[PDB]
């Protein structure tokens, strides 16, 4: 086995989602209504705190690479408070 992929067609899948207005950049905005939908309530600073941990030159927007960079290292690497949280209520 050992095939993996399972990362790309999922990071590629859950981006598109969360990407819910598809122009490849997701905002605090699309962000905050996915942990809303998710029946999570967060305040703006940990999304905020979220996108700046993400977000290397600051442009108040998280880009496609920056997404899964962010979920590679996050994944044994670790991140933030708020990335482990949402990749940990995910698989385990
Ligand atoms: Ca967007
Ligand atoms: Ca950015």
């Amino acid at each position: 086995g050992h095939m993996d992929t399972d990362a790309e067609e999922e990071l590629k899948e859950a981006f598109k989602v969360f990407d819910k207005d598809q122009n490849g950049y997701i905002s605090a905005s699309e962000l905050r209504h996915v942990m809303i939908n998710l029946g999570e309530k967060l305040t703006d600073e940990e999304v905020e705190q979220m996108i700046k941990e993400a977000d290397l030159d600051g442009d108040g927007q998280v880009n496609y690479e920056e997404f899964v960079k962010m979920m590679m290292t996050v994944r044994g690497g670790g991140g933030g408070n708020g990335w482990s949280r949402l990749r940990r209520k995910f698989s385990s």
